[PDB]
């Protein structure tokens, strides 16, 4: 049988990996697109789905979630699944913080965090952390992620007292400290001393923008263990990914919302198939994407559908996305495997930006 | 190479028959349904999909949808379509009505439709006909069914004018006069006089209820010809069904309405999955019901998507009712074919209407 977890690279270009991650339920191929789980019957195509924390918690409830048998069960998914731990979405959906806990409208704490996730029963389970809003002083970067850093101990302790969690599942920690280096730092240097299975950059994808991103990932991946998977929460863009790639991110959660809002992915840039330009074209969404959609019908077609208010046309897009997606990371782990990333995300840019 | 049209009755049990109707793209097995063929990926299954000849007519034209190939190559399907002629919905969605055709805001007359139809490139082309508002006095749906009459003729006539349209194509009359048994049977008799390929009931479905569309039919179908394919336009409900049947109509066109407003067909009635008794229901939609979603998810998740918002709940509940549809298709022609269609007919109904 598989283990619990266990990551190998198995080939590696400049900072960029390319390995897998073990599993019970399954083995996840790195670097790694998870898409969510209720945008479309998601085949195995992905290795891991993600699970919604935050709207399980409030309909129908971990509880019930639990009493069905689990997500798992639930949803039809057999294999790995990824949770997060609730309160980057409290924060931004629902407040009130206190070292217990974010209180919201009830109370979401680290412990309460990771025993949701585990009635829910996913395989993946990330600590419970504070997403610190963009832009931050200095000061309060620094309080906001020492406060995360506790939160993450809470988090192991509590994960490690739940024996069917600890044995069957793994935890992620997650980074903070904002934009700076020297918080980035101790942020690392504290999740290391905890111990994690897995460890994630949080705090970015909160505004921003591209340049400050990389520049943030430039110095904070390498503070993370290297034998450890590195996920980069909330990217993103086809281009944010190849990017995070390059900058050493092994795992990645816009190809749904795009979906139901007519903008479809392809190697030429994004196109937004409500387009009048679209209404004669007989092409496929892509020229290349092996897709079901893209076998059978045309941008004319889709653009029809999704102009007449059919439902099935935001279907269509949004499994045409989700296997773009699917192409792009399989195409970077091929290319990292044979060395050739360098050239291949050179070429990626030159055709995606030339749209 | 398959024949034009070729209708074959296999067997008979009282009114109700099966058979199969022969055409160039392929055989359509009756009693059938035709699904719209926007409403999912139908697959081979239907025999046969309706085209949206209202909405196609106005986005993108009719004359656009001829340059991109026509309807088949469009929608991806390569097997019959059957398209109505298009006065029904002008006069339900968008007028100024004359001997010439209808005025809407632009003008349809017979031989406009018929070439709106040729150019869709649908197999089975309707007669332009008026379907008479209910209640109709005597009077308005005589003069109502003469026109309707005279507009059968120059639809005949503008249809076997198109060398590759009377070459490849069918084309059916519509019976109209109301709930009147006189008028239904000058209706038939001038639709005859003329000659179709198949003849429809129009004219029902708008409002009359279950009681007088049955005794409609009880004398209206009879007038009809035996040999040629009978279709019930705008019906309806399972049980609506399974009495037209009953009543020998073959052919018919709220599956696709239901699944995307939380309704869902079972062979104990419909459900409303949004309601909270499915919240943490663990059968499939239909205890009986083959189709991938009933062998794959639950009630409770079917109905936590679409509590959620997510249109893949739609698309699943769309997919089963097409499915259960077509599975009830099925029961009824192997019934007939069998001599135990009255036994189904009963049995169909103690269990549906016991809920
Ligand atoms: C449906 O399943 C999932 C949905 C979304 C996400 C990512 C959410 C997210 C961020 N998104 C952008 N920036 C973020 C930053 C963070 C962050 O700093 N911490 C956490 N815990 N989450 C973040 C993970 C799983
Ligand atoms: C999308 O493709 C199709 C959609 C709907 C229909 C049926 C429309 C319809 C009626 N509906 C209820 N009563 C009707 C009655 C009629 C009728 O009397 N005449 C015509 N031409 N149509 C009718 C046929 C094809
Ligand atoms: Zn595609
Ligand atoms: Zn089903």
């Amino acid at each position: 049988d598989r283990p619990r977890f266990s990551f190998s690279i198995a080939a590696r270009e400049g900072k960029a990996r390319t390995g897998t991650i073990e599993m019970k339920r399954g083995v996840i191929r790195t670097p790694a697109f998870m898409p969510v789980g209720t945008a479309a019957t998601v085949k195995a195509g992905a290795d891991i789905i993600l699970g919604n924390t935050y709207h399980l918690m409030l309909r129908p409830g971990a509880e019930r979630i639990a009493k069905l048998g689990g997500l798992h069960s639930f949803m039809g998914w057999d294999r790995p699944i990824l949770t997060d731990s609730g309160g980057y979405q409290v924060m931004s959906l629902s407040t009130k913080q206190s070292e217990e806990g974010v209180t919201f409208k009830h109370m979401l704490s680290p412990e309460r965090s990771i025993e949701i996730q585990h009635l829910l029963g996913s395989d993946i389970v990330m600590a419970f952390d504070e997403c610190t809003p963009y832009p931050a002083t200095p000061s309060r970067a620094a309080s906001s992620m020492e406060r995360s850093m506790r939160w993450a101990k809470r988090s192991r302790d509590a994960f490690d007292s739940r024996k069917e969690q600890a044995e069957n599942a793994a935890l992620f920690g997650i980074q903070q400290g904002s934009v700076f280096e020297n918080l980035r730092q101790q942020s690392a240097d504290a999740l290391a001393e905890i111990g994690f299975d897995g460890y994630a950059v949080g705090g970015l994808a909160v505004g921003e923008g591209q340049d400050e991103m990389f520049r943030v990932l430039d110095f904070s991946v390498p503070m993370l263990p290297d034998d450890k998977p590195h996920y980069l929460m909330g990217v993103g863009k086809p281009d944010d990914i190849v990017g995070a790639v390059e900058r050493g991110i092994d795992m990645f959660d816009l190809p749904t919302r795009s979906g139901r809002n007519g903008q479809a992915f392809t190697w030429d840039g994004p196109i937004n198939i409500r387009n009048a330009r679209f209404s004669e074209d007989l092409k496929p969404l892509d020229s290349e994407c092996h897709c079901a959609v893209c076998q059978k019908w045309s941008r004319a077609y889709i653009h029809h559908l999704i102009r007449a208010g059919e439902i099935l046309g935001a279907m269509l897009m949004t499994e045409h996305n989700i296997a773009f997606y699917q192409q792009l990371m399989q195409k970077i782990r091929d290319s990292i495997s044979e060395g050739r990333f360098s050239q291949f995300a050179q070429d990626f840019r030159a055709r995606y930006f030339a749209r």
